[PDB]
């Protein structure tokens, strides 16, 4: 079946709940692609909030702000898989695993568009949910 | 609360099924924003397929390929709402309504990424469905 937007979301939600510490290299490489693709489903103006949420979840200090943010920025602007393939080659397994698990567990809760889009009418379109 | 990726999907799915022909201007303007935002959830390499699927659903001939593709390309590359606002100003209500309804009814069925991503391992991650 087609890899639709919804299929991506369902894939991210499944893997956010897995312990991927010993997953085979082929699957970990594919999860890096999933994180790259999903980062590009955020508008560029949300990347700073992605980074700050990532830092807070992982208990990182402001020391790690610039590095984490550059990773999200360079995934967002990547072309031809260039930066993605460099991260695979240049990061150790543990860092990649921790970054992937953090991202997948925050990516589905954070707003994916910024305020200029959200506050100018789009919220009047959002349909009713449970409980609610 | 947050306008997450899933919330965007649920909003598109809801409005794809509505008859929007007499919706108030404020909602039609917001649906145009939704279409622009959602176009940017496709990779640039999928825009040609979005255009061709649009043409087939609407019964348009190959004449309208270039204009439909330019619309998708210029929404995809838009900054600061510039092209989006020009579409609102320069298109008649009927054309906008038809384009919005066509897009929302094809966007949730088409692949959002191209082959270089899909065929090199991502498919092995997709979880089981009903």
């Amino acid at each position: 079946g087609a890899i639709t937007l919804l299929t991506l979301i369902k894939t991210a939600e499944h893997w956010a709940r897995q312990d991927i510490r010993t997953i085979e290299d082929s699957k970990l490489r594919a999860l890096l692609t999933l994180c790259a693709v999903m980062t590009r489903k955020f508008s560029k103006s949300q990347l700073s909030l992605l980074c700050e949420t990532h830092l807070r979840r992982e208990g990182l200090g402001q020391d790690q702000a610039e590095p984490v943010l550059e990773v999200y920025q360079r995934l967002h602007s990547d072309k031809g898989g260039s930066f993605e393939a460099a991260l695979w080659q240049q990061w150790d397994r543990q860092s990649l695993i921790m970054f992937i698990t953090a991202f997948l567990n925050i990516a589905l809760q954070l707003p994916c568009e910024s305020s200029a889009v959200v506050v100018s009418g789009l919220r009047t379109l959002v349909p009713q949910s449970d409980n609610e």
